[PDB]
């Protein structure tokens, strides 16, 4: 009857919601901190530095150590460093991702790069896509930062990183190695930093396809909170139920545990 | 032992090859004309008017009546007119396609168009893709002009119309109605203009996935000539052999026929 | 303002429903007959001879000439005869399909058949699937009779012909040529027998994915009647609306027409 | 310049080949043992107990502790125990898999089982497939033991577990959680038993799509030995090269390491 010993937690839709608060999300982090329970904040977003995420969270009454924040950009860089294929890349994405990759020592090579890395680019163009296509055809290791097919905006549900990757997969017949949730690489790396065994951890989030499938596919218990992307109405028809479903994180006691 | 009574024929790779001649292709049309055998020239290209195709072919010693030329742009417009969903559209593509659609009376509606039509756009942008995504989500009838995943260029095999459509299918979960070869709509419409029964026609081309599958999927005999996209080396491993495989159209006698 | 000149019409779910009547379906055929309007009854079912369909329909007060009935089995045989690849086949399916193929002169070849043909087999086995896999790998022309993923039964929605084909596509990497609705081959052949131009015909049925997509994908107007597979509640969320949606075929006047 | 500290190693195609020896594979294990380097033998096969694998390996001059053997059956049971959805299952597979699941306390429930588990069944039938389909539709957690599309036999490349899963995915629209290589679950669990950090481990095998993609997708260095499924000729066209490619395991020194 041991309680969970560590937490992996989504941000947008869970701890805050766009520009709006989720006060129970703020209290969830507050309570983790008061109890001394380790956690990681795990996001597919590739546009912010961890410093920027940390500062943004202060506006929602969350003061979290820098080292608790783990983004798909960090995991992408970490994977590139591990695979050790060479310090050249061609990148499609926002400045945050491009700067992280360049800061890690990867220099732009538009023709024979070791890596082609593709995240959301709000200003993607045919020519960027053609450049990536040829580079992939020429043998670069093709990485997608995150598989999300859409990104919610004030305009509506626009194409996400996963849709841009879909164009290149169609054009090259090469499937990208996707780093972000629900895939293994970001989960393994976040678990490593958490330094708690997988069977003592819980993944907490609002998004069934990224957060909850992250737990199902990687064998980690799951807490779905219905404050974000996955609506209350959608829960009954989920093919695989999460370990827990909550309307508010205030319902969580921290006494919950695996097989407990 | 009746010879084929009509021909459906690809252009680039078959009658000419980019800026270069295929002299036996020119002689194939010459011989059709001398024998009085009806034919259509059927292309997935969406960037030229039939007038432009006709003029271009003169440079390769081919003088063909305007009415022999049938492009994926024409078939797209014809399909839109038939389906009669309304005279509004949002189009991704080159000027040739956009002008044809506007000339047909479709006015641009970026929000609630009856149709979203997607062909190759050498200058596609995130914002054009986002606009199409929302319009499709809002209920527009989503049409792809042609399914080709790539387009050959001097640079290499770049993303084609089919790859741009792939991004939108990923972002919307809606599969486009593809008009161009090897799909039925362009084939039915070309056959209609040809005015010869399907079982008395042959589809002639260089490209297995567009021309030869056009015949296999639509039940029309096929002549593969290995002067273009599908190489001589690839022929043995084709999953379904064409009705005929030729190294040069000069080998064709016009005495060939169905079950003959 | 010309009325439609010919009809293509689904059976189960439209003219009758399993063992139960749809009286307005019976009256639809009665009215067609009284008005002298040509029609075809077009079904993906591969288990009955057209004689058997004709006799069964008598129990639902429908007396229809034998030549009005066109099944996926007939269209499969017709396609095999047209493609003229040789009088050998390996077949997965029920006795009705196997007998039709043998009656057409195709002899069983388990190793090097010209054709592999796959429909629903209520008693499919690993060994039949392995036999078909090897035969396809060896170069046989792989045909699926109909693409339906499921078949409704008293037990529930069981795997259909399309699901059996899916196993073989996975095992061989070869996609079958699917004959049945909504694909072109059965539609072209039914239209040929109907002998009415495509733009003067309407496809009538209860099943969006087979009957209504048959019209959308092949450019034929569509009448969805909500007495069968596609429910009234599902209509608003259809990606492409049918030309007409009716709760009962009694609402149809026969004065309806294309662009009319 | 630290050498790898642990090994994950495929069996058939790597340590032996069907009924035939790979003597350098036997010497690879001998050398690991002499050097005291920990290893796991990781296989997608679901038909043998680890005792049976251990006995079989003795015939190839390999004496390995029982605890070094980790199969897709073990990992499937482990995952079912972890997910803790209930002690009922419906299983498609061979007796080895069925016995392991029953030994773990899962009782057969053909209607409302907590789990549906699908591996290769040499005698699969329509009725077993229909039973699984309904059980999945009814909400069971659908698990595929291993994703391999084919299984090599004396007859040829027959349908594998992944192809049987493909039928059920088509019939249900539910994708299985695949346990076996190259998926994360079997890799994480083997790594756990190995008790060596991921970045100090190497995955060794003959099969690009299962063993080498296991390393690429899960961020573990890879040794491809060309004695089995992936041929020497196929190596140049691999989309992502392994960390090492060897013609014989005799070329490996055990001085090789990560970034070393
Ligand atoms: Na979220
Ligand atoms: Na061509
Ligand atoms: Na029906
Ligand atoms: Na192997």
């Amino acid at each position: 009857s041991l309680a969970y010993k560590g937490y992996l937690i989504d941000l947008d839709g869970t701890i805050y919601k766009g520009k709006s608060r989720i006060p129970a999300g703020e209290r969830f982090i507050e309570r983790l901190q008061e109890k001394g329970i380790p956690y990681m904040l795990v996001t597919n977003n590739t546009t912010r530095t961890p410093e920027s995420v940390q500062e943004m969270l202060r506006g929602f009454n969350v003061e979290t150590p820098l080292e608790t924040i783990y983004t798909a950009t960090m995991a992408t860089v970490d994977y590139m460093n591990d695979m050790n294929r060479g310090k050249t890349a061609y990148v499609i994405g926002e400045e945050g991702l491009k700067k992280a990759i360049a800061d890690a020592g990867y220099v732009e090579d538009t023709k024979n790069p070791a890596y082609v890395v593709v995240g959301l680019d709000w200003n993607v163009t045919y020519d960027k896509l053609a450049t990536a296509t040829l580079a992939i055809q020429n043998g670069a290791l093709f990485i997608g930062t995150n598989p999300d097919l859409n990104i919610p905006t004030e305009r509506g549900l626009l194409p996400g990183a996963g849709s841009l990757n879909a164009l290149l997969e169609a054009a090259t017949r090469i499937k990208p190695v996707f780093i972000g949730k629900p895939n293994a690489i970001i989960m393994n790396k976040a678990l490593e930093i958490l330094n708690i065994p997988r069977n003592q951890a819980v993944m907490v989030g609002d998004n069934y396809l990224t957060d909850i499938m992250a737990g199902i596919n990687n064998d980690i218990d799951t807490l779905l909170v219905t404050t974000g992307f996955t609506t209350v109405e959608e829960v009954p028809d989920l093919p695989i139920q999460p370990s827990y479903v909550l309307a508010s994180l205030d319902e969580w006691t921290f006494n919950e545990g695996h097989h407990h």
